DNA sequence: AAAAA
DNA sequence: TTTTTGG
DNA sequence: AAAAAC
């Protein structure tokens, strides 16, 4: 059958067979993204994709026949990958310096591409000389960043995610006792391992106030116990917790990077399939919506534009037969 | 950079 | 060709 | 007042 251009209309398992091809194309998107190129980027970003849902690995030309994403430019990158094993642009990008220290910058929690750009073009290249300078002045998330830096940067394994999920479960039923807990994100694909921990709560006896104060009542409740050691509160949530390695079958802890989502209970379904990802699996969905079926889909609700009605739905499932697509299963979503 | 309009 | 590319 | 966080 016809690989579609659309992420959501594939299945994408963790059983990638072309990672010397996509890793190559993910260095590309990443230079470009660097240097603003969002065009490019996206391309990039996208045909990566669609050869990480290749049920085969691409060992000639021919086999790029009918895959779509695939433009000139890209088709010329796997020629070359073909050629030696290697791609000399992907090589070429990861020698350039610019590169390298928007790599290196933008590792620390609290550090984006503004900052980054910043700190090169006053000729800072490592670490060590930002975090020694004297006139430079950081802000609360980077102080954060950089003292929790080692932890954050070595990543977060399903024994950690599940101890995590066990302090976010006690933390929440404390306050709301029927409240349901979903670990969403990588961990919910199938992954072994993420960068952080990510959760959706929801009530539903919960009044308007309750689900608004129940994110500050958790957060208060880990700072009394001296395990908050970040949070910025927006509903949902960005922090910084600590995990006593006792809890998971040196220090003697681990800082996590943990995200928490508060939704209301009738839109759940949109909330669960906005936060389980993948990033481009989320993105094709709402390009899907818009140009194949005129709907507009975000995390709250799915609407119809022709008709001008909002479209219900009690699960993941419901959204994609709104949307005319076949159920795709959260590890069939790591595109 | 690739595909739709 | 020009426009869109998640929201 | 950008900038960072998904
Ligand atoms: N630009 C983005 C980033 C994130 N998300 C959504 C989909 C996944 C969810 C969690 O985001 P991350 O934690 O940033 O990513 P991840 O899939 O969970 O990967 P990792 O396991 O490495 O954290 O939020 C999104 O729609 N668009
Ligand atoms: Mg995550
Ligand atoms: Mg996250
Ligand atoms: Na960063």
């Amino acid at each position: 059958k016809k690989i579609s251009q659309y992420a959501c209309q594939r299945r994408t398992t963790l059983n990638n067979y072309n990672q010397l091809f996509t890793d190559a194309l993910d260095i590309l998107a990443e230079n470009d993204e660097l240097r603003e190129n969002e065009g490019s980027c996206l391309a990039f970003m996208r045909a990566s994709s669609v050869l990480k849902s290749l049920p085969f690995p691409i060992t000639s030309m021919k086999d790029t026949e009918g895959i779509p994403c695939l433009g000139d430019k890209v088709k010329s990158i796997i020629e070359g990958i073909i050629e030696d094993g290697e791609s000399s642009e992907a090589k070429a990008v990861l020698n350039d310096e610019r590169y390298k220290s928007f790599k290196l910058f933008t590792s620390v929690f609290g550090v984006g591409l503004k900052t980054a750009e910043k700190w090169f073009r006053m000729g800072f290249r490592t670490l060590s000389k930002i975090q020694s300078d004297k006139s430079l002045r950081f802000t609360q998330m980077q102080k954060a960043g950089f003292l929790y830096y080692e932890d954050l940067v070595s990543c977060v394994n399903r024994p950690e995610a599940e101890a995590v999920s066990m302090l976010v479960k006690e933390a929440v039923v404390t306050f709301l006792p029927d409240a349901l807990v979903t670990m969403t994100g990588g961990f919910r694909r199938g992954k072994m391992t993420g960068h952080d921990v990510d959760f959706l709560i929801t009530s539903p006896e919960a009044t308007e106030d309750e689900e608004q104060q129940l994110l500050h009542k958790v957060t208060d409740f880990w700072k009394q116990q001296g395990l908050l050691l970040y949070c910025d509160i927006l509903q949902k949530c960005f922090l910084i917790l600590k995990l006593d390695h006792g809890r998971v079958h040196g220090k003697g802890w681990k800082a996590i990077r943990v995200d928490l989502v508060m939704c209301p209970y009738d839109r759940r379904a949109f909330a669960l399939l906005g936060w389980t990802g993948s990033r481009q699996f989320e993105r094709d969905l709402r390009r899907y919506a818009t140009h194949e079926r005129k709907m507009m889909l975000d995390n709250h609700a799915l609407y119809d534009r022709t008709k001008r009605v909002f479209l219900e739905a009690e699960s993941e499932e419901e959204i994609f037969a709104h949307l005319g697509l076949d159920y795709i299963e959260p590890w069939e979503r790591n595109a």
